[PDB]
């Protein structure tokens, strides 16, 4: 089970970690303004979701227009614990990198970030 | 780049098991350091794909990837002809990052896993 994190800030700024969504390695963007796991066309593509066969009933409105986005639920996400059914999305905007929100951060329990280092 | 700990607790029969995803699939191990290799059973074997019609001693294998919470690629072990009740996951992965330790009943796993 569970585990202390710890996640060295990116050149960028942000930082990464790897999943195994359905066993694919996916990238994601930790990010706790997100929601939930926003997947984004490609990687969602590249987890065998058909991109016409999407029910596309969220919209997440951005500065440079609508980003139509298709509800899921990942049934493995493995960082070392495998977490079920964690609720996320596709996202057709321009979301550039995919995003590990919420849904998968309420399962812990502390938190911190900065300097160059965010800690679970 | 990442640095985090599984806690694995022992079971009542006296024995620390992992569930890993050898080559996408899951496979059930007892944790035995007193063993080099992953010793699969042949139904963990087969389960991935090993043709038995090959073939106590050992048949040698190289596992493309295991995961447990860092992706381990391509692991030493052996098919166990006879013995395997219960597949081994032995040093050939433990070694393969970063420290782990035997608790009061509390097994930590620590990995390290780059971008
Ligand atoms: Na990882």
């Amino acid at each position: 089970e569970v585990g202390e994190i710890i996640i060295a800030r990116n050149r960028d700024g942000h930082f990464y970690i790897n999943a195994f969504v359905n066993n694919v390695k996916i990238k994601f963007m930790v990010d706790t303004g997100a929601s939930d796991i926003a997947l984004t066309k490609e990687d969602a593509q590249k987890l065998g979701f058909d991109l016409t066969k999407l029910k596309y009933t969220r919209t997440y409105l951005t500065a440079n227009g609508e980003n139509k986005a298709a509800p899921i639920t990942l049934n493995s996400v493995v960082i070392g614990k495998e977490f079920k059914n964690i609720k996320g999305h596709v996202g057709l905007g321009d979301l550039d990198i995919s995003l590990l929100g919420m849904s998968l951060l309420e399962r812990f329990k502390g938190f911190r970030i900065d300097k160059d280092l965010l800690i679970l």
